[PDB]
This record gives structure tokens, C-alpha cells and sequence, in this order.
């Protein structure tokens, strides 16, 4: 019956996106909520439709907490896990949610977060970044905006913001790479500080 | 001395043009460097790879200029119409070729592969709308049909060496997302 519901909330998400970037997240939560014991089927259903109701959408595509809701009752999802997934959704997208660093979270939300915030660093990382960069015509350096200065302002500090013991030990080697990355840029661009 | 006094004034009317900028400078710096090593004309290399983007279609409209239009600046400037002839005829080869040419098609390259050419291909994908990986016009597909294969497209010897460094670091990059990102070259 998991199987089937997790099939048909993986259809309706990837049908409205972007949907490459929640796959990823998807499996890598599902992987570390193994090594730290939570609810599976909670943490993949999250992970899954938690930037639907994110603020930085369109308001052709954004659903309400209530419309996310409703679509997993319909789905035929039980009281106990919808409220649990809504939860987590909304404990992750109010504004400012950084200040609590993830405190107000139960260990399927810290597992949902870490999995996002290590889609953020390592070479994925600096993927995702520059293309942000792209999207928003923003520059590689020489900027407070740019993709360059990103690094050192968000990206390099969030090995120190993990909530769980197995994201801290995955984003080592990730971290590790993106200082490589970067000394690599430096000698490829002599004067880019 | 005249050719630097001529080479500042290009800089900054180029700057002025494109109001990107910073990729021509770089381009400029490491075809100096390579132009040095093989013993080809400096003012020549620097010049022709100041202004050989500002024919480029990828341009936009509002600042392209045409041949002739690049060719009365830099008579203008006072350049001499030998010197002014022969960055042409790089510019437009480029859009066989010759020693200076060929360095500045090498520079080009140079700043396509290694970290920086990562950084751009991903910036160019956001822009377009294309995504990470998934099809022939993602980022990731790049690599595998364009990017990985210009250490082989290298005119000369000193580009060549430099390219071998880059070239490596590049496939250390993708060798660190196939490990990230389990069944990236199959997927959908
Ligand atoms: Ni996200
Ligand atoms: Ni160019």
C-alpha cells in the first residue's frame, strides 16, 4: 500500500516541475533517515512536497498547506502521517527559519533538511550556484551578488549547520572538495579576490 | 611607448562596449602569456583578443558592432592600417589561421575547460533554461560533447601544456558528481 501511494505522490510532484533537485533530495533523506532511525515513508512524502509550498514560486504553480494536505488524504494517506509531513513543511518554510537552526524540527524534518542543505555543497553545489547565477544574471566574481562570493557568504559555513551525525560525516568529503574547487578558480582567474 | 598607451585606450573602449567584460580580460592576460612563449606579434595577440567578441552573435543587438565599425576605431586610435588589416582578418577567420590567431582561439579555449569552463557552462545552462543533467542540452552533456574534447583542438604547444592541468581538474569534476549523484549518465 506505501509502495503505491509513494508511486502516485512521485507522479503528481514530477508532473507539476524542479523536480530534478527533489529526486536527489528524495533519496539522499531516505538514506540517512536509515542510519538515524526515523519514519521512512514521513521523511520521503516530505521531502518530496515540501517546495510546493514555497513563497520563491510563481503563483501559478504554488499550492496551500491545506491543498497539499488534502491531496494526501485523498491519496488515501492516514491522520498520522499527513499531520506529521505538514509539520515538517511548515517548519521548514516560514521566514527566518535559520535563527531556530532547525531546533523546532523532529528527526525526519532534521533529516529532510540536512539532505537539501548537502544538495547545496560539494560539486552539486557549486552545479547548482552558478546556474542560479545564470538564471538571475548574476556574475562567476568581482560582486556581492556573484556565484563566487556565495561561497564564502552561505555555502563553506554549512558543514557547521548539519543537524544529524551521518550529514556531518557525508558533507566532509563535499566540503573538502568545493576549498579544491576554489583554489583551482584562483589560479585559473590570477586575481579574482 | 605607443603600443601601450594604444593598447589602454582598446581596453577601456571595450569595457565601454559591453555596459561580459571580465571573460575578455582574462582572455586577453593568458593569450599574452602564450603569444610570449611561441614568439608570435604581442600587440597583435592582445589587440585581436580585445575586440573579437564584439562581432560575436551571441552578442546582443543594442551592442554587436560590424567589421568596419571595429576597423575605423582602431585606425582611429592610431593604429596603422597594416596592423588594423590584420586583426580583420583574425576576427572574421575566427567568426587557415594565422600564429595570432591561433594563440587567441587557444586563450579562448583555455577559459572553456578547467574550473573556470565549469563555472561558465553551468552560469550558460541557467540562462537558457537547461537543466544539470537529463538530456543533450543539459550542462552535464556538454562536458561529454563539446568541453572534454578542446585539449585535442589546441594549436600550439604552450596552450597544450597549460590545457593538461585544466583538462584533469575537469575530469576530477565530473568523476565527483558521478560519486553524488548515483546513475548520472543514465538519467531521464
Ligand atoms: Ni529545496
Ligand atoms: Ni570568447
Amino acid at each position: 500500500t506505501e509502495l503505491k501511494q509513494a508511486d502516485q505522490i512521485r507522479t503528481w510532484v514530477q508532473s507539476v516541475l524542479d523536480w530534478l533537485h527533489i529526486s536527489r533530495v528524495a533519496d539522499l533523506a531516505v538514506y540517512i533517515g536509515e542510519k538515524e532511525n526515523a519514519d521512512l515513508f514521513i521523511v520521503e512524502t516530505a521531502a518530496l512536497v515540501h517546495d510546493l509550498i514555497d513563497v520563491k514560486l510563481p503563483d501559478t504553480i504554488r499550492l496551500s498547506v491545506s491543498e497539499v494536505y488534502n491531496q494526501l488524504v485523498t491519496f488515501g494517506i492516514g491522520k498520522e502521517d499527513a499531520d506529521r509531513v505538514i509539520h515538517i513543511i511548515t517548519k521548514m518554510s516560514f521566514r527566518d527559519r535559520e535563527k531556530l537552526e532547525g531546533e523546532p524540527l523532529s528527526i525526519e524534518g532534521k533529516v529532510v533538511q540536512d539532505a537539501d542543505r548537502l544538495d547545496a555543497i560539494g560539486a552539486v553545489g557549486i552545479a547548482r550556484a552558478f546556474m542560479f547565477a545564470g538564471a538571475k544574471g548574476h556574475g562567476l566574481y568581482g560582486d556581492d551578488q556573484s556565484a563566487y562570493a556565495h561561497f564564502f557568504h552561505k555555502l563553506l559555513r554549512l558543514i557547521d549547520m548539519m543537524n544529524t551525525d551521518t550529514a556531518r560525516e557525508l558533507a566532509e568529503e563535499r566540503h573538502e572538495f568545493m576549498l579544491q574547487y576554489i583554489r583551482q578558480l584562483e589560479k585559473d582567474i590570477p586575481g579574482i579576490d
